[PDB]
């Protein structure tokens, strides 16, 4: 019986009611995530932005099952195109938008990585996203409204591939937080 997450934390309790077990039943997660209403005030604690690039802000370890966390992207603040390491990826807009650009697989061959598809994730929306599905370019494109978005990744991973466009090669890396549980992280 999934109900209406009346807060962040309340959401935060289903989730951990829907990651109890061993599957993920994604289609329950989406809409759950989907149908917490965004209410500023129960995150500005994780909304820690920095100057020059995006910020991840862990809000949840989700007792082993997923990190829950805010990222904080500053106007036109983006991402690599990337890989999400072999686990469920769950992308909501809390304010601003983001575009999100879809990239195949690369070939072996040395080639640019052309966009299969963009779109626009706007406020309130839940996407996702796993390596079967593709990798994927996130970016605010906004020169005027900062976005912050609350990511869902299980299981938890602290490492994945960024992929350069002009030859689809790809080098690990870590994936580094700017605050924990609100306490900011160097
Ligand atoms: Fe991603």
């Amino acid at each position: 019986e999934l109900l209406k997450p009346r807060t962040l934390a309340d959401l935060i309790r289903i989730l951990h009611e829907l990651f109890a077990g061993d599957e993920v039943n994604v289609e329950e997660v989406q809409a759950v995530l989907e149908a917490y209403e965004s209410n500023p005030a129960e995150w500005a604690l994780y909304a820690k932005f920095d100057q020059y690039r995006y910020t991840r802000n862990l809000v949840d370890q989700g007792n082993g099952k997923f990190n829950l966390m805010i990222l904080c992207w500053g106007e036109g603040h983006g991402s690599s195109i990337h890989d999400h390491t072999d686990s469920h990826c769950f992308l909501k807009l809390l304010q601003g938008n983001l575009k999100e650009t879809l990239f195949d697989w690369p070939d072996k061959k040395s080639n640019e990585m052309i966009k299969k598809s963009e779109r626009t994730l706007r406020e309130n929306q839940c996407a996702y996203i796993n390596d079967s599905i593709g990798l994927h370019r996130v970016e605010n494109v906004s020169h005027t409204e900062p976005a912050v978005s609350l990511h869902l990744y299980s299981p938890p991973f602290d490492t994945c591939h960024a992929f350069d466009q002009r030859t689809g090669h790809k080098n690990k890396v870590t994936m580094t937080f700017h605050s924990k549980f609100g306490i900011r992280t160097p």
